[PDB]
């Protein structure tokens, strides 16, 4: 028993990407060759993750049901659970109680992007890591808007602020999240922010304080993309069409993950890529067998 | 007599561009800061028209009266009518004969997108024709795949072909025309080709044959863009963002264009700012008046 | 032009049946008063289908051709084509492509005997929806052994499994399906299953995703048989022969179908039952007019 | 002598179960889990008889000897011959005239369903009557649609009548008859009635008149079914199911029969139940022995 279920936050209105997200929910927006929730929903599949909830409003949750099923296609169970308003991060575990159990559990932003080459590497230490918690920064230009994690002379994370005025460092915490069963109980006694929400940096900093909380780095070898204004959208985008279409590989397609994780075997890939051989997303699978 | 009625055809669930297309209509994506179905409206809206049926699934029209409503806002008059099948573009005038009644009326496709310094002049010679149809042609790699149109050494048009294995030419019939009057009585004694669809390139052969064809290039100057892929859609984005971004100019922006032709005033414009404020789409809008 | 056209799946061995089907095919096999093809054949005429596909096996074909003939004695138009091997369910629309063309087409399978008081309406609306697919579910106690459809919360169909290990659901899709005619290239690029056969549940997951697929339920009101064991066939039988017994009424009647759909008038009815009316079936007739 | 030989008179078009008839042989329908013609062979096995001779029409002949062929599976020896026309019961003996030979001859129609504890028995002894003849009756509500035959006060056979208008009892003479060799010169002097037939009840008037007739009770423990209506013949398959189901026996089980009286082998039964394992039917042969 470890990190085996993950829960996927799609929520929110996408009001910085008008008039785009007007007709089109966010997550459902493509990063290329395919919509966006496809990469978070792979982020956790390589994790070794098949239980998965994804969490969104009372709109856009129908619309991810029809894209994506129950999942049992990729070998995956998926399960759907509505916010009625984004109270926050944390009141994923409150809205995912039930769900979570007793197991441990991921977190991952469903309009976060990630990709590297020693990702998998890196999830499966997190996902190994049974008692306490593991989260994941990088340097950015920007770090007042994301929540910080300070480091010392050495190289521990001995500190964390949500959106400081004037940040300790550069290096911003993801939305990217791994726990252990204690999240839950955490998340039942947060209480609101200076801006009304549960914050997910409370409970990290209480991780760290117990002195059970690892800080992975994805810097170097990793992609740093943001999917919030139409510029980094489509910078996002052209990133991955750069990488696949240049080195001839795809990034985050589910199909292919559940293939290598071993969810799903060589027959039933090919069944899957059938329908789909129209263009080049069917034929990689095709040739991947 | 001035066009004065346009139609904008939808539909289809573009398999080409799986599985982005699975769950989100093809003419909604984005084509970089506005969906897609903005570009073909800005192009009618460029040329007068404000009259405008919009053709689409029973599953998709739905969700573009929810985007774009009647279009009182931008000064339109938008209706919506819903096309069972995809039997071909000629059926446009079949399902839009009641829209149409005795005047002329002018057919756009919902995935294409033309911009062009002089693409206003250019419509305005169409629109003002008296009698007959009037199409545009471009120069392209592979014709087989669009309306080939093949002219003579006068520079008269004489030969149309749909998709033909041994094109005559390299230049292509774009998706956009405009037509009097008699092609409605054309498109319904229309008889389906070998793929069982109302041909519009036969509709387009009638009026040259009649004498009564008009052809005029969208060369130099004007984007040649093809929504089609995954690689032709980020092409497409990529030039509209490098345009809107190091040339300060906005394309297709309704908006812009309902104000710049007096469609609305600057007082409805800042109303419209509002929900847009947060980015660079609705502040242009805010600083251009 | 809507689901004008039918196709009626009648291979097999049903060696189950042994030793009844060693001298008979299973699809002749009385259903108390009548041959069983005869009910799914009503069940189209039911929905308005004139135009119609047998498919059966090189032994069993010529021996439907000599019951039924062309059809024209009910107002139909009856084909027959053989299946070399039992492939599976899709290849119905490859073995048929030709006779379907451009149109939309239903496929039943020839031993599944349908009936209810609301049936006509229930595929009146089936036969209206001109983009996309319906499908017919009801309770099982063996879910395992058919396509099953899982439901959420509120009442739409999320997911779909060919004989699931862990059924999500009780809900089994019967065999009745009718489609648009994108199916035809969908059964094209489909790829054998685990069991080396076509699946129809491939091409109905296709649809679900697209959010393209109605899930008519057959509960309440609907009779659920099965003519695949001696038990359930003669349980089947009992079921026809109550209802007609006890109600006074036929189910299933070409004859008295063809007239109340106007595909025969009442000279035609009254020229048919003549030579029938040794036993009750003809002298029904000749009271119905 | 002992009755060792026996026809199996399986011809005629039953008209009244149309349409079920149309494309199938009366003596082919099912009875619940096996063909009719099954139950009259099994009857002749149980009176040891295993050289049969089976009498139908030019077109149905075949599909007879396609699934009994010689009978050598079940230690039996089967012949067949044509009947141009339904010329009358009586006419078997002239068609198989050369069938019998010097030989006793025992006849049962083929869609006559005999079943009794004591049917063994019963027929034991008119099988080893050295002259004369043995006829069945029993009591039904519908005389006049059999041979009558009434009895005096002392028991004795004194009238014989075919579809009396006016029947003298309650008493027909079932389907099944024991004959000796004087039966074929019998058949070739017999006149035809109003109907044109050569009536089997004319020959048994003229055993009777002879003083030669025995008249055997089937009555208590005896099933009295009837395969003329559709409603009689579901009650006949009803009966054979309902006691096969609630009492756990084969009735006219073919492979059973020939084992019980050693005419196969228990390796034999093994190779005959291997195509028929998938059910109750073969399953039930494997466990026999
Ligand atoms: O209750 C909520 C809150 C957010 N979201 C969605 O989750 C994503 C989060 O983006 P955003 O609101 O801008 O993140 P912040 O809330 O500002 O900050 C959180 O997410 C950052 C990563 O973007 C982290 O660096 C911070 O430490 C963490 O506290 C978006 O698509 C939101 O719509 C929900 O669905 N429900
Ligand atoms: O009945 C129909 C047919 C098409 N479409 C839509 O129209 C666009 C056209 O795409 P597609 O059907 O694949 O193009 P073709 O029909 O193969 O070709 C037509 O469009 C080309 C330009 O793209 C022209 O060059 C050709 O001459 C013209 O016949 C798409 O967004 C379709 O979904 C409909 O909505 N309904
Ligand atoms: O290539 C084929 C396959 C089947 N059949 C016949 O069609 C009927 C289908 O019965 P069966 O083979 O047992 O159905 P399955 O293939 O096990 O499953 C299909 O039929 C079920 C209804 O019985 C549905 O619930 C499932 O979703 C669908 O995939 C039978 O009379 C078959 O002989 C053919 O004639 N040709
Ligand atoms: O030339 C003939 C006559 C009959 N049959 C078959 O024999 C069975 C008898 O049916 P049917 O002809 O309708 O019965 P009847 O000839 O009217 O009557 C006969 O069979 C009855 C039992 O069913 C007896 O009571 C009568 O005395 C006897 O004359 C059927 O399966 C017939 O197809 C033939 O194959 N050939």
């Amino acid at each position: 028993m470890k990190t085996r279920k993950g829960i996927i936050l799609a929520g929110g209105s996408g009001t910085r990407l008008y008039p785009v997200t007007m007709a089109v929910s966010q997550q459902l927006l493509p990063i290329y060759d395919k919509p966006m929730i496809y990469y978070p929903l792979s982020t956790l599949m390589l994790a070794g993750i098949r239980d998965i909830l994804i969490i969104s409003t009372p709109q856009d949750t129908p619309r991810f049901q029809q894209l994506l099923g129950d999942g049992s296609q990729w070998g995956l169970n998926l399960q759907y659970k509505v916010q009625p308003s984004p109270d926050g991060l944390a009141q994923a575990f409150i809205i995912g109680e039930e769900f979570i159990g007793h197991d441990d559990c991921a977190l991952v932003l469903g309009d976060n992007i990630f990709y590297g080459h020693d990702l998998p590497k890196l999830m499966e230490a997190a996902v190994n890591k049974e008692s306490g918690a593991t989260v994941f920064a990088y340097h950015v230009n920007d770090p007042e808007r994301y929540g910080v994690v300070e480091f010392d002379q050495a190289g521990t994370a001995v500190s964390l602020e949500e959106k400081p005025l004037q940040p300790k460092s550069n290096y911003a915490v993801t939305g990217l999240y791994f726990y252990d069963n204690s999240v839950v109980e955490m998340a039942k006694n947060l209480k609101p922010s200076a801006r009304g929400e549960l914050e997910i940096t409370d409970i990290n900093r209480i991780y760290m304080e117990q002195g059970r909380l690892s800080v992975a780095m994805m810097g170097r070898g990793y992609a740093h993309l943001d999917t919030g204004t139409h510029q980094s959208l489509i910078e996002a985008s052209n990133f991955i069409a750069t990488i696949e279409e240049r080195q001839g590989l795809k990034v985050s397609c589910p199909e292919e993950i559940a293939f290598r994780k071993n969810f799903i075997n060589a027959q039933q890939v090919i069944e899957l890529a059938g329908p789909l051989s129209k263009n080049d997303y069917g034929k990689y699978l095709l040739k991947m067998v």
